[PDB]
DNA sequence: CTAGCGTCA
DNA sequence: GATTTGACGCTAG
């Protein structure tokens, strides 16, 4: 009441006094609040509306007394984001003050506790706009218990607020979190927000001491929390896609679809709906009686009917082409706004530490383009080539070479591995027993896959699968005997997992795998394979994340350099650099991402060096190596 | 072999 | 009639 403070109704002395307070504060507890009003605090992470405000509970202790006269203790500041209909002078005043307060919030020296902070920072930048840029949020550190939770038990499906409090609090602190407008009145929503905010504070301190207890603290503070405003930045920009050519690929794919639909009717002898599995089941078995109740339309069955009638193949083809148009063309086109796409990045996304992305999945778009048969000439679909730098600018893309293999060397310690101008060709040529130059990309494509599969515990079965089955047991031993230390490393990770129940990456990231003790043998074996994988891939995720923070701060503070970091494929950062600035940018990126070997500074000493690999180009599809 | 997201029957 | 699963499709090592 005086415990919910609307800065817009503050008089002029106390505006200055309020920012003074935000500086002096021992803690700030923030959350966004939507037009509902709900908060992210939270309702399934879908409050169903655009944003209106930010609520900041200021804990003036967490010396002597403090009484401001304009507030209660501890006050809750209410910062109005929402634009009114028409835009005039005092509103300009108000918004300037809001911008001012929010800026202070980002930069201040005490702990700042926020839940889905990335969301917060992204919203503040939308609001901030041109009035302050994306580097005035890079230093921002704020404590997001969704992340602390995810660090502690990574498996756990990324939780709501409730779940977390009732789990991690002592004792019986609580929330009234349902509150909306129209579900409730004004007072209900706002007093519930202050209460939920004191709650979120305690949830958070408790989670912190948990981290310190599990040795996940240094990991939290140095890798994850600084990564937060970086992800927030990438969401605030968007990559441009080639609209005309995109819509043309949809036109291409569209035809062959209508054409395949036509051939299907003809052979079937009736004009039916080809997308309907029912009618096609009625046709294949109702009418053509191909079985001699009905089996299904699944792809195994239709494959079995390949001979009998010419219906199946046409169907399967319609289906494959339909999958292509939908995922590659129609899906991406659903995502665009203004001819641009920007994925949401999920830091709690996986168990190994890697990030993940939705809408679209930018870590999922295929490397190599694909073929659909163009009917009434030679052309293709490449989905990546539909992502383009705006003009004049060029994508620079920096990438860690064979990073998991390098880590595997650092961990195992293998001499024959360490001894080992592009590495993969060399086993690709030994398989080939050839001179480097004539080995095709597909051979490296199968060779690298061969190595990954064999290092992670793959039986001779799938190894042969990806070729004679007995022949390869032969390959495998050849491989495992070549490098003994890789077997010793796996044996080590596995043994430590049975020993402690979890296993830990280079930087402290943990993967509990309790089924290591599980009596069932396929389960036990899975947990083992998983552990051995995790130490490696978890470590690589740690490294990539570090590289991303360092590189991002390097580009952040430069007077000359304009480069915006745009996206991250797992091992590869991708920047959009202003055109003349590629050589400068490539230089910085190189320098920075290599220098990692010692920035812990030196906790982390890589017995094998990190080589970045730089590429550049106007479109994401065509990027020439540069060197 | 290990991690993800996206499209379906 | 609508709605959620487990295969397989791609991705990254």
């Amino acid at each position: 009441k005086k415990h919910f403070c609307d800065i817009r109704h503050l008089d002029d002395w106390a505006k200055s006094q309020l920012i003074e307070m935000l500086k002096q504060a021992a803690a700030l507890v923030i959350t966004v609040m939507y037009t509902d009003g709900s908060t992210q605090l939270g309702a399934d992470q879908t409050p169903v509306s655009s944003v209106r405000g930010i609520v900041v509970l200021v804990k003036r202790q967490a010396c002597g007394p403090v009484l401001e006269g304009f507030v209660s203790d501890d006050p809750c500041i209410y910062i109005q984001i929402e634009h009114s209909a028409i835009w005039d002078q005092e509103q300009e005043a108000h918004q300037q003050f809001a911008r001012n307060v929010l800026f202070q919030t980002m930069k201040c020296k005490c702990p700042v506790i926020c839940f889905n902070a990335k969301d917060f920072v992204r919203i503040v930048l939308q609001f901030f706009g041109n009035d302050g840029s994306w580097k005035h949020v890079a230093d921002f550190i704020g404590l997001d218990p969704r992340i602390a939770a995810w660090l502690i038990d990574p498996s756990d499906a990324t939780p709501s607020f409730e779940d977390l409090v009732e789990k991690y609090c002592e004792k019986s602190i609580t929330v009234k979190v349902n509150s909306t407008y129209g579900n409730s009145s004004r007072n209900i929503v706002n007093q519930n927000v202050r209460e939920n905010l004191k709650t979120l504070y305690r949830l958070t301190m408790d989670l912190c001491s948990k981290l310190k207890d599990y040795g996940l603290w240094q990991l939290f503070r140095t890798l994850e929390l600084p990564l937060i405003p970086i992800l927030a930045v990438m969401e605030s920009h968007a990559i441009q896609v080639n609209k005309e050519e995109m819509e043309k690929t949809s036109a291409l794919l569209g035809a062959r679809l209508k054409e395949l639909e036509q051939e299907a009717h003809f052979v079937a002898g009736e004009r039916f709906l080809i997308t309907s599995n029912n009618q096609l089941r009625e046709i294949l078995f109702g009418k053509l009686k191909l079985h001699l109740k009905y089996p299904s339309t699944s792809e195994a069955v239709l494959n079995a009917l390949r001979d009998l009638h010419p219906l199946p193949k046409i169907i399967l083809e319609y289906r494959q082409v339909h999958k292509i148009k939908s995922t590659f063309v129609d899906g991406l086109l659903a995502c665009m706004k203004k001819g641009s796409i920007s994925s949401t990045w999920n830091q709690t996304g996986t168990v190994t530490g890697r990030l993940s992305a939705k809408h679209p999945n930018i870590q999922g778009i295929s490397k190599h383009p694909i073929q659909i048969t163009t009917p009434k000439k030679i052309l293709t679909i490449s989905p990546r080539a539909m992502f383009v730098s705006s003009k004049g600018h060029t994508f620079l893309a920096a990438d860690f070479s064979q990073i998991e293999l390098r880590i595997l060397t650092h961990l195992s310690g293998d001499p024959e591995l360490l001894k080992l101008d592009d590495v993969f060709s060399t086993l690709t040529s030994q398989w080939k027993d050839v001179p480097v130059e004539q080995v095709t990309h597909a051979d490296r494509e199968q060779t690298k896959k061969v190595v990954y599969a064999v290092v992670y515990g793959a039986g001779k079965e799938r190894l042969a699968a990806c070729v004679p089955i007995q022949e390869a047991a032969q390959f495998l031993e050849s491989f495992l005997q070549k490098y003994k230390k890789i077997k010793d490393f796996a044996r080590a990770a596995i043994a430590q997992c049975h020993q402690t129940g979890c296993v830990v990456s280079i930087m402290g990231r943990r993967r509990p795998l309790p089924r290591i003790h599980a009596h069932d043998q396929q389960l036990r074996a899975q947990a083992e394979r998983q552990a051995v994988n995790f130490v490696v891939q978890g470590s690589a995720a740690d490294l990539c994340k570090l590289a991303m923070i360092h590189v991002f701060t390097a580009v952040a503070a430069s007077h000359t350099l304009t480069a915006r970091l745009v996206a991250q494929i797992h091992d590869e950062l991708l920047f959009e650099v202003e055109d003349p600035q590629i050589p400068e940018c490539a230089a910085l990126v190189r320098r920075t991402m290599e220098s990692l070997e010692q920035v812990q500074a030196l906790e982390l000493q890589l017995q094998v060096p990190l080589k970045v690999s730089l590429s550049a180009g106007r479109s994401w599809g065509h990027l020439v190596p540069l060197q």
